[PDB]
């Protein structure tokens, strides 16, 4: 096809992954400057995970109870603090591989790369999207907590995600790098319901736009529509209501492809009702919503770092 | 679902990507020890690409005609040589970031990660598979030549691919790190037909096996079959004939899932004939063949580096 789900080069982020062990529990940590960030439920035993009292379990723990390993070397913890749901460990050495970074909280629909880590060593990288119900559909096993989601632009690394748990529906939930969970989720072993998920509409439109340059044009039609009428049929199929803001982001894409945004909305409208009839767009037989407009522009123009 | 296409951490490979400019043409290079590897058609002008005579165009070029840039620093070329279809540039400095590496030629069906590069700076990483017709379905633009495909195990980096061109059907063709093209392809601007592609059967079986642990079990049935009868229906649907060797690789997977290999073949057989009926396995509405058995084991057990 010529279009793939591709993640940022994980070079900068690999230099910050460390191992954090507390008692018998071990997970990944993010070593930036002289601080290491990790999920706070590292101080939890298997019995404590059913209903923890984190402020009560933390005070029992001390600096020497936290062992940080950066590969085969040891870090010495000279202070600890709880910020919401992340643990902050102050070490005596500043990470020589700390990049120009930034702690951001992303919005639903936005994408980011995930460096899946186990025991502080990188395992794999993949692209992910913040679902509108504030979950992510990742690939995580036990010991994956502490892995981070990040974006990179030019030279800066924006850490936006840290992994914490898996929901009963198999999806995943985590926090930003300040400990605040994405969504109405808490860190304890209880049945937690994610809301009714939806489809990021502006993302599907950017994907259909990407398909036009890459050869697939069979879904294109000659019908057009209006912004309202599209939203009326988008509500029924569990899609986000497109706004004038959404159209403005799809703007430069429509100027390159030469097909107006409202024309593209009509093609998706008919794709929504008429189905796919067994055909494929860009190799997929479903409608992809994990490509932002900026993602489509980045891959069809080749922005590097 | 709990299963994603995830590429190796690209940290080691980013340390070897350099820029190579010859005349007005520029592409990516791979800097290992004191040698830089790059596609040989860097010595080609736009007119020369229609039918080059590489040995005749090379002798006109000299050391000072090759400028290698490792970021903002310059490398000095102290010798050049043509190995098949790759150019070898000997520099005066050994790359300090050279990892433990190895030059391998992979077989059809095998997967590898691709670090897409432009002007010697990494742009993105994604998973790819060597199609049985010796093409790959990648995501490449102009200036992407010189990007490499690689696998990583424990600590070693096995470079298996270097990008060279795009075929009329939108797929891609390249060489190993010794210049030998994968398939019957040459480096010139002419209509080149890739053969009739097929579906890596042992890969689809490993994917259905991955779906079993991850929750999807609706495609499972109670019919069983034999190795022959499966192959007879695999030929008609353009699938590789499964061999006793293929079954042996799917062995440890069948022992974990507790379902024999031949039972799994019957389920794919019915999936092949009866279709999908609109259902989805692991979120996809098609049968994925870019997951090797070893890939499925690696992600369902968490092998790190
Ligand atoms: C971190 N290392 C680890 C990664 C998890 C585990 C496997 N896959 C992942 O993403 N994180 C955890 O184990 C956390 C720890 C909490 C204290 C934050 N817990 C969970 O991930 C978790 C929480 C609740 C349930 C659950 C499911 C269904 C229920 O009823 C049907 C009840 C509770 C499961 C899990 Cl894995
Ligand atoms: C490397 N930087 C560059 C990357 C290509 C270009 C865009 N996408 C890619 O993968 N490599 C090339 O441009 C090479 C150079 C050769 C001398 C190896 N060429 C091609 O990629 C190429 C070759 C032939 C055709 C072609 C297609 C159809 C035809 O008739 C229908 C005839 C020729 C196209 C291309 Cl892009």
């Amino acid at each position: 096809s010529g279009f793939r789900k591709m993640a940022f080069p994980s070079g900068k982020v690999e230099g910050c992954m460390v191992q954090v062990t507390c008692g018998t529990t071990t997970l990944n940590g993010l070593w930036l400057d002289d601080v290491v960030y990790c999920p706070r439920h590292v101080i939890c035993t298997s019995e404590d995970m059913l209903n923890p009292n984190y402020e009560d379990l933390l005070i029992r723990k001390s600096n020497h109870n936290f062992l940080v390993q950066a590969g085969n070397v040891q870090l010495r913890v000279i202070g600890h603090s709880m910020q919401n749901c992340v643990l902050k460990l102050k070490v005596d050495t500043a990470n020589p591989k700390t990049p120009k970074y930034k702690f951001v909280r992303i919005q639903p629909g936005q994408t980011f790369s995930v460096l899946a880590c186990y025991n502080g060593s990188p395992s794999g990288v993949y692209q992910c999207a913040m679902r509108p119900n504030f979950t992510i559909k990742g690939s995580f096993l036990n010991g994956s907590c502490g892995s981070v989601g990040f974006n990179i632009d030019y030279d800066c690394v924006s850490f936006c995600y840290m992994h914490h748990m898996e929901l009963p529906t198999g999806v995943h939930a985590g926090t930003d790098l300040e400990g605040n969970f994405y969504g109405p989720f808490v860190d304890r072993q209880t049945a937690q319901a994610a809301g009714t998920d939806t489809t990021i509409t502006v993302n599907v439109l950017a994907w259909l736009y990407a398909a036009v340059i890459n050869g697939d044009r069979w879904f294109l039609n000659r019908f057009t529509t209006t912004l309202n009428d599209f939203n009326l049929v988008a509500m029924k199929y569990n899609y986000e209501p497109l706004t004038q803001d959404h159209v403005d982001i799809l703007g430069p894409l429509s100027a390159q492809t030469g097909i107006a945004v409202l024309d593209m909305c009509a093609s998706l409208k008919e794709l929504l009702q008429n189905g796919m009839n067994g055909r494929t767009i860009l190799g997929s037989a479903l409608l992809e919503d994990e490509f932002t407009p900026f993602d489509v522009v980045r891959q069809c123009s080749g922005v590097t770092f």
